[PDB]
């Protein structure tokens, strides 16, 4: 499904296509970070999902097959988790 056109170092072209259907979750935040992780996987089996605390030092790359489940101190997810 995700088709990600990067605009790169210079005038710099390249895409990335992603493999399978749902990219975003939104009605992920407010829960818990464990069952988001999991529903994220139920419902796109080619990603990987990883909790990760808030604000930590982010790698500079960008994978279809990773998703950050970002939670608070609580352990509650605070944004959408979506591919990257």
């Amino acid at each position: 499904g995700l088709e990600v056109l990067f605009q790169g170092p210079g005038s710099m072209e390249s895409l990335l296509s992603c493999r399978g259907g749902k990219s975003s979750w939104p009605e992920l935040v407010g829960k818990e970070g464990h069952i988001a992780a999991a529903t994220v996987e139920r419902e796109n089996r080619h990603v990987r999902a990883t909790v990760m605390r808030e604000g930590s030092p982010t790698t500079q790359d960008f994978r279809c097959d990773r998703v950050w489940v970002v939670v608070n101190n609580r352990g509650i997810v605070v944004s959408p988790p979506h591919i990257g």
